[PDB]
């Protein structure tokens, strides 16, 4: 069937949309080529619609069915509990889209009578009505990028707040535990960046003659079929479930997950969806299981030997045994045709790689540096173009989500996050005296409230003390960073070092946690290095639940 059917009504914005980076002294000191930074808007929605609208092709075979059964057998060991209204309400982000039924996120979190009563009625409706399609709103997503040598806005589809709370009650436990039970070590969201690197490195080292490749599915969500979504439900149904949870899952699958009507911000009917909605609780878990299922079966069909998968939603990386250059190229081509038959066609044809560092997965690649002892240490990095473009935007315009904070946390060991992001934002936090102000950021889709002053402890816990002592980065990494700065008009690294010396001094002069930031985060900025010992409060932080599962689009807030 067609991924989407459109009426002609436009995908509309619910307010003015900013698309250009402002000329601001704060952002200008970080990035001068402001005209190269832009944010997507509803104005490009039609271009996106054209690309994601097509008739799907899908042919399942014995390999697919064999793998599905293997996955279901593992799912059969799971027991999901069903969340209480209170637990579900608490998982709701303070700024989550309000309901069109008289209440907002603040009301849900406060357990107001109106919110609770409506949520209970939505729940009962899921139990009684097993067929009526549930309404969803479609909007153009606002994301910042650097112009290319532009991308149209992505389309986000989500149901009302009441429904979102019910999804949590019926499926939060399932999507938080089933993926790992089913895919084991291949489930990417169970790893912190350091653990992801460890898995990739050990997997690569375990092969007699390693070959790897990332597989980019062309607009994955639109390739997900009704069959795929019911197969996904068949996996969830293997869990021991409370009766109402089982019915809720069955109803949500038929009324929301497999498709439904699309309404714009103006309340007009835009069309119908018959593929994955980006904004529902099961999107991350569902995409991961679907991608893992198709890829695992495709490897068998393609005759790729000993394939180890690492899946994060629609992002896939595969490491296997090489059978020779020509043989690998042919097998990969076969893999792709198998994926295509499973309705997982390629965006960019995959390419075999024989250098782990040359593989980009989850927009990242493994690279190497050295710790204080001079010992080699692998870490996760990525092209800094987007992170920098967004940091500039977030500097000139106050945004709900602070991607720069999430990037500092996830890429703390990198050359660019240390010399640029840390230096830039801590200097601004010092000037505005807001070091104590907690900010929101996202990690694997979930929203987290974090205090900048806790960064040292957070980083130590996630990356280890070596994150504060890495030096002698690779030639390729340095070159990539440096060329990126020239392209964006970002001052050269030498300038950032100079700026950091002053930031570090100011931090030390304030003592307390501020001084600890100066000592650990900016030890790279002083000639005579300080001996960095474990931070006491670091072994007391509760990072439980930080790297357990993915929730992109799941409307999840962690406290
Ligand atoms: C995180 C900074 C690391 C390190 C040391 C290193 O990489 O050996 O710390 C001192 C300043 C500095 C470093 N790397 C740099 C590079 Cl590639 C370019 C320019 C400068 Cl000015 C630096
Ligand atoms: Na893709």
């Amino acid at each position: 069937s067609m991924s989407y059917t459109w009426t002609g009504a436009l995908i509309t914005p619910c307010a003015a949309e900013e698309s250009k980076l402002p000329i601001n002294p704060l952002s200008n000191s970080l990035l001068r080529h402001h005209n190269m930074v832009y944010a997507t808007t509803s104005r490009s929605a039609s271009l996106r619609q054209k690309k994601v609208t097509f008739d799907r092709l899908q042919v399942l075979d014995d390999h697919y069915r064999d793998v599905l059964k293997e996955m279901k057998a593992k799912a059969s060991t799971v027991k999901a509990k069903l969340l209480s209204i209170e637990e579900a309400c608490k998982l709701t982000p303070p700024h989550s889209a309000k309901s069109k039924f008289g209440y907002g996120a603040k009301d849900v979190r406060n357990l107001s009578s109106r919110a609770v009563n409506h949520i209970r009625s939505v729940w009962e409706d899921l139990l009684e009505d097993t067929e009526t399609p549930i309404d969803t709103t479609i909007m153009a997503k606002s994301e910042v990028f650097c112009v290319q040598p532009r991308k149209p806005a992505r389309l986000i589809v989500f149901p009302d707040l009441g429904v979102r709370v019910c999804e949590k009650m019926a499926l939060y436990d399932v999507v938080s535990t089933l993926p790992q039970a089913v895919m084991g070590s291949s489930y990417g969201f169970q790893y912190s960046p350091k653990q992801r690197v460890e898995f990739l490195v050990n997997t690569w080292k375990s092969k007699k003659c390693p070959m790897g490749f990332s597989y980019d599915t062309r607009c994955f969500d639109s390739t997900v079929t009704e069959s795929d979504i019911r197969v996904e439900e068949s996996i969830y149904q293997c869990c021991d479930l409370a009766p109402e949870a089982r019915q809720a899952i069955r109803s949500l699958t038929e009324r929301l997950y497999i498709g439904g009507p699309l309404t714009n911000s103006k309340g007009q009917n835009c069309g119908y969806r018959r593929c994955r909605a980006s904004g529902v609780l099961t999107t991350s878990c569902g995409n991961t299981l679907t991608c893992y299922l198709k890829a695992t079966a495709a490897c068998r069909a393609a005759k790729l030997q000993d394939c180890t998968m690492l899946v994060n939603g629609d992002d896939l990386v595969v490491i296997c045994e090489s059978a020779g250059t020509q043989e690998d190229a042919a097998a990969l081509r076969a893999f792709t045709e198998a994926m295509t038959r499973y309705s997982a066609p390629p965006g960019d044809p995959p390419q075999p790689e024989y250098d782990l560092e040359l593989i980009t997965s989850c927009s990242s690649n493994v690279s190497v540096a050295h710790d204080a002892s001079g010992k080699r240490v692998y870490y996760l990095t990525r092209d800094p173009t987007t992170p920098l473009a967004r940091a500039a935007w977030e500097t000139a315009r106050h945004t709900p989500i602070n991607s720069w904070l999430g990037n500092i946390i996830m890429y703390a060991p990198t050359l660019w996050a240390r010399m640029i992001l840390m230096t830039h934002f801590f200097s601004i936090l010092l000037a505005q005296e807001q070091l104590e102000k907690a900010l929101d950021c996202q990690i694997y889709g979930a929203c987290y409230s974090i205090e900048p002053l806790d960064l040292p402890q957070i980083i130590e816990r996630l990356h280890g003390l070596s994150a504060f002592t890495l030096h002698s980065y690779s030639p390729g990494e340095i070159n990539r960073v440096a060329s990126c700065l020239r392209k964006l008009g970002v001052p050269p690294l030498r300038t950032w070092r100079h700026r950091a010396r002053s930031v570090r001094a100011k931090l030390l002069s304030q003592g307390g946690r501020a001084a600890t930031c100066g000592r650990y985060l900016f030890n790279w900025a002083v000639r005579t290095k300080l001996k960095l010992t474990p931070i006491p409060a670091a072994s007391q932080l509760d990072l439980s639940g930080w790297f357990v599962a993915g929730y992109s689009g799941g409307d999840i807030y962690h406290s």
